[PDB]
């Protein structure tokens, strides 16, 4: 399924993922596309910070869901 | 001719270029000055993303023009 990630600068990125994909895997996909190291990235969905040891399905993230990316 | 590049942190860099210089060449000049690899840099002018296979003259960039640098 496709998901969207918005940046602090107003950019939107589209990613192809599976509900069984891990958050760490998602961060890795972002690194590949934007060059941002996973340790400097924070992912938020519906006001909650997503953990690297959990999956998309655990957060009930559905197709065309939009995640927010924060930089540290 | 001289041009200006602004960073996301509010820094302004001055570069010496020729209208026949390529965007890839411009990125290379930025790498030399800031240490940012060309693959992690995105250049925007008048709202348009500049391509690595095109030249400054193609975008009608004139002396004292200001470009915007984005990081990925």
């Amino acid at each position: 399924m496709q998901i969207f990630v918005k940046t602090l600068t107003g950019k939107t990125i589209t990613l192809e993922v599976e509900p069984s994909d891990t958050i760490e895997n998602v961060k890795a996909k972002i690194q590949d596309k934007e060059g941002i190291p996973p340790d400097q990235q924070r992912l938020i969905f519906a006001g909650k910070q997503l953990e690297d040891g959990r999956t998309l399905s655990d957060y009930n993230i559905q197709k065309e869901s939009t995640l927010h990316l924060v930089l540290r």
